[PDB]
């Protein structure tokens, strides 16, 4: 029978996936090769001008890593998968692949911080500009189209105060322009967002986050349509990035992913609990998790997402001193920058990651001094709450 | 004391490495994570903005992937290494972390077919122009030089038949004209040749080959100036490719590239006996390799590599059909695009990898119809040598 | 804080392990080590006499390990946990530690096959003699003991029908007897039941059904006194299995776990609902699932499991041939004899794993010739009744 | 064409190893599962009775380790070899395997300490007896003899101080008195030394030294007939000790193995350099290595062995506190208890190892106050001597 035919939590489970045909061997064997071998001067003719049309192997199409380009094709509804070296190489590979000298990208501004040094620093210097523009009011990615634009980029939830974008919307006026959307779905991975069944025409995601979800592992990839996943692999990474993904990478990350629905339903469960305990607390000036009554694009999320995510911000009273005490007496979160890990990790971007960046900047870019990032785990809910609760009367009597 | 005293068997072996400070561990610990956690915001704050100067780790400064970009740099006598998800992503890193739209590249001819293809149809998309020379010839590399050039790009031995490119004559011409010279070594390796001791100021490996050399990794590595490699992590890697090293590569890079010094010795005495075997031999017009007295430039060779290598190529007599029959005919010998595996490996690629490419296109390339490449591995020469007069006498008989 | 004072969910990501003290790494690293250096003959003579009861590390005390030991003695409220090979190298290292010639066990019956061969048929040759009794009934336990008696050794629930042993009442009878009670916990693992908060001196489990859970991992843990555990490492796999646990092994067995909550409360809900669709099933005799209100023990279960388990058992109508018909129309669920997997697996003992054994050594073992077993894996529950209910229809209609 | 017919090293580079059949992966896949499933239920039925005779996979013959497995059948000219967790594990999965209670054992006594402790402990408490001997002395090992007497176990050369076993001698006088030979190959591994074609029926290795090479594997191999290792496999392994090899610890063994011979020729050149030095050292009173001239045993060495190992012991001038004096002296040998690893590591028991041990029982034990071990690496061997130089010198001023 067919993958695409099986509900959604079968499909995490077994899309992409078979018992090893010559073995047996239930997991994905791991192909921690660098070469495959011919077994005759016109394999090695046919099967490599074919370009892996067959079933031939190459380290672009690697058995394992195959698995989860197929396994991610089938979750995002999309026709292929191209695994990467990092969330990073999806989105440039991506970019980089579609785009030459002297065309245009309209970017969401409210974008992981790496994506926008890419776009803003980066991509001009090749003769690629870019406009960036705040994608919750889908008229000002309409009115920064220009005749060489290729490409509108949009992230969702926005990456500080997770602001939605309305996908569907944004596809139309693309398309209607002539341009490809590319959407990035980390922060709500396939389970709980499916920007391709939206119109968005390409998926990136850093699997390093949920998609893995065990904060081991380094990696990114790219769902499509087979022309375009095409040239992405045998141009964008073949020539351009060289943005591999090992198959080890592949094998943990297919791992990982066994777990996503359930991982996904726990987090979000968690989540909300945390979300309304920071609700009801007078040291918490400001919560934003999609999830909450008081999210002012509370009924697009509805539409356009099945669960609410596992990431909550949230501004504590007091500013930047009190951020940084807080952040200094938790005692089971984690400090950390990555998120959609099975642990809690807690960030406080304006007493961290945002030091240089003087006041007026980082306020900008939606980072006010008091604010926390939250990535929620797997651990009880209760002693989450402990910790925040602990580190907030802390921070904040 | 300091690794870069010691001997070179003793570097290889050494360099980069200890034992783990905090357990004795002797292997390097392989840290497959993506986060690293903060004791506090100030360490957040500081060694996040200090930018990895201390001894703190990121993910683009993985303690396993550290200890690798440190024996390579050792082994090369270069300050700093980093490690890459591919040799093609060490290349493209290098060259667009250095090159923006408007510069211009000189570029040997004679170089890797994926190098070729970044150079002559991803370069100049993005505004960057390459002009292709024959670098056997050092006047040609002169003589290409603009204003606008900005690096000079050298394979050797160069690619189907280990011509040679004379380093040091080169970099003085590329540094006079104000040019960074960059030198692929894949094919020597640290053993066999050193270009930055040459005036060289970038070299690039595909670990893929001889430095992992167990034909089940792909990667990349750049060695070069502090500054240079500060630019070429901070920027090209974690802005522009994303062509970060899992750390379970690193791991298996270090533990492959341990061998490296009695590998290379390996290689270097087998294929010698086979390069002699095979210049003996009534059915080979003609056998490329440095090693061999008929050599062109042999004494080039003699200043410039400690060892002629394990890569031979060579002409069977009958053209394109004994290709195909010689390579249909090996017994112990694999057919594989790869090279520098412990194995060996045969390619024909006018009969295999290059089907496409008319007759005009391909020989004009260096590959004549008959053309057989040889990656010499670790077995009993004369078991290689009397696979090869077997099949060589079926083809030609 | 300690571990021991958080929530079940937040032990089971957080006990055993921090971020890495030298580099602040997330995950536990990979200590793939065989070796460990002293920083001076001192140490090498503290630190090796000593036994590691500073933090020095040992081969039979590696760190990934140790990590994965901790946690499993923390989730099973012991004291100390000890890694091996295989679960039956968890089994044979335990008993063959505490016993020597002239010494009695008493056993369960209904156990693990492995685990009968060694009992019935190593032990008596190494001058160890075991009874074996049925250990639903208490009573026969008491009446086995003798003056030898030195353990006790039960699995729960039982293996093929999954009736249950009452630990509590069994530990008291060892232990009035001066016997230890060692109890498999395999198919409840931690999060199910808690065999020492029972009275059970030592507990061991094959964590390569749920602990681990991911299909891709042979290996075993035993939990207990500090006392039992140090004569289990340092003589029991020291000096007489030698079944150490490789830190790969440990590392993705310490992964696996991380989703042990998640994972077994959705094989819990997904088994009750595929047992309550089979009891309601015609062509269904009988249906063995200790979460069915029709269990015997139904009473002891709800004293002594969280919850019932992911594992069902149940009889086709037609015998011998409606279990070969069934088993070879199952589209989804996969043959195989392993349990405790993402995947739902499926197997006929009578048909497959018991052919050479006449009828009548098998239905006395409790294997009817119409048994199915099924572990129930993480897809939607929906598919699985629907793969069953299809099989089902085929075999007897 | 057949493994068995070609040259040593392309034996150990490709016997039991072929390109994966279904890919051309030439990498030996990584098979890391625990599952095999079947394609129905006669498959189940057929190839879970016949015990893996056509090609069936099972988690005891795993296709990783199977390769691993072949190979050092190969290489030592056994049938079949069976892979384990530990060196340990292989030598008492293989006497639990042959020996039960009533049986006799004659043993070497100059054996390694973990070996001694198990046949002088725990042997006899499962009903099995040992008499060691000096098997320097063939008269001894026959005098030992008695009707119960199932197997004498030799190592070769003898542990401390590298004394040989004439064991074609020995083979004989076991197989008059019809009781099987084992010896341990471990410090010369197959390269140096072939047991069984010397008359040795089962040779057994700790592959955590040599054949590995590389100091990140425990793990052991046993070689011999097919019929022994059939029942030490399918009893010995499945039943016995559960002392299974890890796929992943196959892959990393089947990679270390593929230099055996070239490191195997590099420690042993090294080696004997560095045993000409220290012979002509004055502060040396005693050296220990079959490769020098004064070995008593010279004449055995030569018959016996290509080589001469990478091992070295010998006596420091100035007894115990010399030996810690020395050992914490040295910067690049690294102190540590294993040996066979790429890095040179140094021990002084009687300082560190062997503290307890009052200076009876030790000195007894071969191991003198001045006896240092050597396991020479594949550094620079002038490096190495004067590390040890250095070293020697100030702990002998």
């Amino acid at each position: 029978s067919d993958c695409r035919t099986y509900g959604f939590n079968t499909q995490i489970v077994h899309a992409g996936q078979q018992p090893d045909p010559s073995t047996g061997a239930l997991s994905t064997p791991i192909f921690q090769t660098s070469t495959f071998v011919f077994d005759s001067a016109e394999q090695g003719a046919a099967r490599f001008a074919l370009e892996e049309s067959g079933y031939i192997y190459t380290r672009l199409g690697n058995p394992t890593t195959d698995a989860l380009e197929k396994k991610l094709a089938v979750l995002e509804r999309g026709e292929a998968g191209l695994a990467t070296a990092s969330g990073i190489s999806a989105i440039t590979t991506t970019l980089l692949t579609l785009c030459q000298q002297g065309d245009h990208i309209v970017s969401a501004s409210a974008i992981y911080g790496c994506t926008h040094a890419f776009l803003s620093h980066s991509m001009p210097k090749f003769g690629i500009n870019v406009r960036f523009v705040d994608a919750g009011k889908p008229e000002e990615i309409r009115a920064a189209m220009r005749p060489e634009t290729k490409v509108v980029y949009i992230e969702t939830p926005a990456n500080p105060t997770l602001s939605l974008v309305d996908i569907e919307t944004v596809a139309g006026i693309a398309h209607q322009q002539g341009a490809l959307l590319v959407v990035d779905n980390t922060f709500m991975s396939p389970y709980c967002q499916q920007p391709l069944q939206l119109g968005a025409d390409i998926v990136v995601h850093s699997v390093t986050k949920y998609i893995n979800g065990h904060g081991d592992v380094i990696g990114g990839i790219i769902v499509g349509k087979q022309e375009f996943i095409d040239q992405a692999r045998f141009v964008g990474l073949k020539d351009i990035t060289g943005g591999c993904m090992s198959p080890f990478n592949a094998w943990l990350t297919l791992r990982g992913v066994k777990t996503l629905g359930i991982r996904m339903e726990r987090h979000c469960e968690n989540a909300l609990k945390i979300a309304r305990f920071l609700e009801g607390h007078p040291s918490i000036t400001r919560v934003y998790y999609p999830g909450l009554s008081s999210h002012p694009q509370y009924e697009l999320g509805q539409r356009q997402m099945s669960l609410p995510g596992g990431i909550i911000s949230f501004e504590i009273a007091g500013g930047l001193e009190a951020g940084r005490r807080m952040i200094n007496s938790v005692e089971l979160c984690l400090l950390a920058v990555s998120l959609g890990d099975t642990e809690t990790l807690i960030q406080h971007p304006a007493s961290m990651t945002h030091s240089p960046v003087a006041p007026e900047e980082r306020l900008k870019a939606g980072i006010t001094d008091g604010l926390i990032r939250l990535s929620v785990g797997l651990e009880d809910p209760e002693d989450i709450i402990n910790d925040l609760e602990h580190a907030i009367r802390k921070a904040t009597f």
